[PDB]
C-alpha cells in the first residue's frame, strides 16, 4: 500500500514540449529510457522514500581488483542512492584488502568471501530478499562522478553499453553462433546493454542472473564460451525478457575513449583508467 505524496511544487510538465527531442526516451515496449532532464527527482526521491525502500549494491573484486574499491565506495557514497537506505556487498578472495570506507547513515557493507561466474554468487539467495528490495549489479573499475538515483529502480533494468548506443543491430557484438545459449542473430535485437551495470528487484535479479548461469552451463557442457561471456548472456535475457527501464549511457561512460559528446548532459559512473 503507497501512501500519498505531500503537496510538492514543481514546474508543469507541458504535453506539447517533450523533455528531451535529441534522444529516445521510451522504448517499444513502453520502459523508460533514462536521461537527464526527463525525470523530476524530488518526486522520485519521494515516492521511494515513502516506501522506506533499500538498495543493495553488489561488486565483485577478486586479486588485483581490489585496488578499486576505495574510490568505487567513496563515490558511491558521495553520489549514490544518497538519503535511502544501501547495502553494499563486496565479494571478494582478500577480505583484510577491503578498505575502510567511512559510510553514511543507513548504509552498510558486508564483506563476502568466496573462493561469468557473478552471476551464480548472485544467484545468496534468501539473503538478499531479506535484506534489500532491489539489487544493482556493478563493475568495480569505476568511479560515480554524478548522481545515481531511484530514477533506475524498477522491476528489472539494462544499461546502454557506450559503444553502441549509436550502431544498428547487425553491428551488435552479441553472441552469432547458434551453437550458443546466448545466440542472437543478425535481424533480431534491442539494444546492447553492457554487463557492467544491470539491476531490478531482488526477484527479477535472481531470475535473470539464475537463467545466465543456467545458460552458461549449458554453453560449458556443450563446448562453447560465448563472445563476451556474461554480457552475451545477459543480452540474450533482456532481448526475451525486456527490461522496464533502460539506463542511458549516462550511467556507464568511459570519458578517455569516448569523450563527453553533446547528448550526455552529465556523466555519471565512469571507467577508471587501467594499464
Ligand atoms: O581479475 C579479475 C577480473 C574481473 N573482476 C570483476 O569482473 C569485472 C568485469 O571484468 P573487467 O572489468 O575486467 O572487464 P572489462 O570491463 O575491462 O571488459 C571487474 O569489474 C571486477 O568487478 C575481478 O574482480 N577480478
Ligand atoms: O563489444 C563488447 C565489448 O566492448 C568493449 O568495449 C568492452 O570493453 C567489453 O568489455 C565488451 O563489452
Ligand atoms: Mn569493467
Amino acid at each position: 500500500f503507497m501512501v500519498s505524496l505531500p503537496r510538492m511544487v514543481y514546474p508543469q510538465p507541458k504535453v506539447l514540449t517533450p523533455c528531451r527531442k535529441d534522444v529516445l526516451v521510451v522504448t517499444p515496449w513502453l520502459a523508460p529510457i533514462v536521461w537527464e532532464g526527463t525525470f523530476n527527482i524530488d518526486i522520485l526521491n519521494e515516492q521511494f522514500r515513502l516506501q522506506n525502500t533499500t538498495i543493495g549494491l553488489t561488486v565483485f573484486a577478486i586479486k588485483k581488483y581490489v585496488a578499486f574499491l576505495k574510490l568505487f565506495l567513496e563515490t558511491a557514497e558521495k553520489h549514490f542512492m544518497v538519503g535511502h537506505r544501501v547495502h553494499y556487498y563486496v565479494f571478494t578472495d582478500q577480505p583484510a584488502a577491503v578498505p575502510r570506507v567511512t559510510l553514511g547513515t543507513g548504509r552498510q557493507l558486508s564483506v563476502l568471501e568466496v573462493g561469468m561466474r557473478r552471476m551464480e554468487m548472485i544467484s545468496c539467495e534468501r539473503r538478499f530478499l531479506s535484506e534489500v528490495d532491489y539489487l544493482v549489479c556493478v563493475d568495480v573499475d569505476m568511479e560515480f562522478r554524478d548522481h545515481v538515483g531511484v530514477e533506475i529502480l524498477t522491476p528489472l533494468f539494462g544499461t546502454l553499453h557506450p559503444s553502441f548506443y549509436g550502431s544498428s543491430r547487425e553491428a551488435f557484438t552479441y553472441e552469432r553462433r547458434p551453437q550458443s545459449q546466448a545466440y542472437i542473430p543478425k535481424d533480431e535485437g534491442d539494444f546492447y546493454y553492457m554487463g557492467a551495470f544491470f539491476g531490478g528487484s531482488v526477484q527479477e535479479v535472481q531470475r535473470l542472473t539464475r537463467a545466465c548461469h543456467q545458460a552458461m552451463m549449458v554453453d560449458q557442457a556443450n563446448g562453447i564460451e560465448a563472445v563476451w561471456h556474461d554480457e552475451s548472456h545477459l543480452n540474450k535475457y533482456l532481448l526475451r525478457h525486456k527490461p522496464t527501464k533502460v539506463l542511458s549511457p549516462e550511467y556507464l561512460w568511459d570519458q578517455q575513449l569516448l569523450g563527453w559528446p553533446a547528448v550526455l548532459r552529465k556523466l555519471r559512473f565512469t571507467a577508471v583508467p587501467k594499464n
